[PDB]
């Protein structure tokens, strides 16, 4: 039950009840409450509590939460400097969760590792 809060704008995470993901600064917003769960390690799930979808990153790059597991719902977590953590897709190996500094979702084709739009604080 964490919050992710992302380094580029100062945005955290949220994940809507109708399959929307994007960001917010309000630290009361219910749905920015979430649960990662490992496959194995270093491998995580993403789900949105209260919306109680998982966040999935399609092939356009999309970033969007779907009610049931699918192979676009698993993403590599990595330390980076500092302590904040990075989320690589399992599938379209190259491309990360991300936020514009605008708060609206990067896509994942448009990311790489050195980007700020990348690195998540994870927060209880
Ligand atoms: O593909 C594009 O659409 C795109 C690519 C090009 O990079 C650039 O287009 S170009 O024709 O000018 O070459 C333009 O880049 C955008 C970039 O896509 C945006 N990133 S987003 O917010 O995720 O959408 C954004 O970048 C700003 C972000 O805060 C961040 O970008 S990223 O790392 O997450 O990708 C980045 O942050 C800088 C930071 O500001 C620096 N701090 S300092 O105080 O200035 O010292 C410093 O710490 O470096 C980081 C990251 O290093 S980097 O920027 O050198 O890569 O950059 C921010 C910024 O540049 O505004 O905006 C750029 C520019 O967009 S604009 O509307 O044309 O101004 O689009």
């Amino acid at each position: 039950p964490k919050r992710l809060y992302c380094k580029n704008g100062g945005f955290f995470l949220r994940i809507h009840p109708d399959g929307r993901v994007d960001g917010v600064r309000e630290k009361s917003d219910p749905h920015i409450k979430l649960q990662l769960q490992a496959e194995e390690r270093g491998v995580v799930s993403i789900k949105g509590v209260s919306a109680n979808r998982y966040l999935a990153m399609k092939e356009d790059g999309r970033l969007l939460a779907s009610k049931s597991v699918t192979d676009e719902c698993f993403f590599f977590e990595r330390l980076e400097s500092n302590n904040y953590n990075t989320y690589r897709s399992r599938k379209y190996t190259s491309w990360y969760v991300a936020l514009k500094r605008t708060g609206q979702y990067k896509l994942g084709s448009k990311t790489g590792p050195g980007q700020k739009a990348i690195l998540f604080l994870p927060m209880s």
